[PDB]
């Protein structure tokens, strides 16, 4: 089956498998692997992989989209000796995560989130773009190609394509998400298109 | 199946097959939906994504090649109300597309071209690169980790590895192919040597 | 199956089946074909696709690890005259290879080695990082986005996240790793990692 258990390891005594809510879509081209959450209407599309095997959850929050290509993969979250390595883990609303992503996020084809990272809600991640060691606020974008890497992101901010933010000092400075903005109102699109898509998709399994 | 129509959305009352020439070859690891043309002698390797589920067709013209992480998607071109997005729609030779890829284009490995967006024939798209809301002209090279987003390329460019290119101003000065340029002959021999790998794999099925 | 020969071509009278080390665990949805020969306790992820259907061998040498996404592929290294094409080869230890990746590499989500291409022991290649045409040495490290075209990087240098290199003159000037540089330790932990996770991937087949 593409949607399994990790598997043991010294840092991974029991195995885990995904807890998906019973309204989303997972095509049956992606993988998910270990301690994933999955919630509400969200949708997986073909050839993405989820796979959290190195310790703490990956959890992808309702409405969200999984684009296809898209990697969500962690850092060790706990070492050998059962130590936590807390550089590695993302603390969102009391409770620790390796990835988290919120509601109504878009991963757009081929991006790749990869933990320790917490992306916030109604963010649009695009094409090909790069999260890595980074907070990502709520109602941001990431244009195509964009990386933010070792930063947070502010609240209403955006990445222009092709950029790639290294230093907190860049990431204070981004421009903000405007009504006259070319990708205001993106993600909100494709959300609603993809929580539809998803019960489309559910209908012909 | 990896070869499946798309499912009944508000936008889509009728579900869509893909339309495959029976020398196309279609790795059995990669993924086509929905509303798809692949023409002759086509050549899908594992891990493409060619997914048409939005309105509106991609077409991929004969002796193409989709090569491995591919994708190929479309914005919305039909919204809930049954108006046509004409933003979101190409026109070619007088039929409208999503994706319109010409004949003897290579999409190299790794790369997107996600509607609304044209390829022209005889055109190189390379490794990791990128193309959204573009016309690309034919005989153009895009070298690896080159983007195209919101221009028009015009006949016979080629736009430098890792540069991104968001206005037509850039556009119109990119350099032109010659025969000393490096990439000059890059795409005729991948097409070449593709047609026949098609054969082939065709042969082990 | 996903593990398959590559197909008779006019430059292939023969078909070749990947040669995999026992303790290697090739997961099974990644695709692997062709002329291959994969080492002791490697690690090859969802959705990477290792393909060797235009001469000559790509070789992952032992504890390396071919992360989700990746793609190992090679131009022609012989001509449909029988002819090998000496610039499309790369030699190693007096052997010819299209693609060499040595021992204790790690190939990170998304990334790409194109052949010709070598990539010396204990180097990671980071997350969306892009090499072709290039030696890469021993104890490198590519952040991630980075890329190497056309190019020798020297044995103990690291390429910054999102710059592309393809001038010698560039490479000769990169930095060098030293124990407080941020990627230091970064692959040591990875293989360490990798190499335990191949062992408990096993054990659940
Ligand atoms: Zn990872
Ligand atoms: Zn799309
Ligand atoms: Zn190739």
């Amino acid at each position: 089956s593409n949607i399994r258990e990790n598997p043991v390891t010294p840092a991974n005594p029991e195995p885990s498998a995904p807890v998906i809510d019973p309204t989303a879509y997972i095509d049956p081209q992606a993988s998910v692997i270990g301690e994933v959450t999955i919630g509400a209407n969200v949708m997986v599309s073909p050839m993405a992989s989820i796979r959290s095997d190195e310790g703490m959850p990956i959890f992808v929050g309702d409405r969200s989209n999984v684009q296809d290509g898209v990697v969500l993969h962690a850092l060790e979250t706990i070492n050998e000796e059962g130590e936590p390595i807390e550089d590695n883990i993302v603390e969102v609303d009391g409770k620790e995560y390796a990835v988290y992503i919120g509601n109504n996020v878009s991963l757009a084809h081929q991006s790749q989130v990869h933990g320790p990272a917490a992306v916030g809600d109604d963010t649009f991640i695009g094409m090909q773009a790069f999260v890595f060691k980074s907070k990502v606020g709520n109602n941001c974008v990431l244009e195509p190609r964009s990386a933010a890497i070792g930063v947070t992101i502010p609240d209403g901010r955006y990445i222009p394509a092709g950029m790639v933010v290294t230093s907190q000092a860049e990431a204070d400075k981004l421009p903000e998400v405007t009504d006259d903005y070319a990708y205001s109102h993106t993600n909100e699109a494709v959300v609603y298109v993809n929580v539809h898509l998803a019960e489309g998709y559910k209908e012909t399994s």
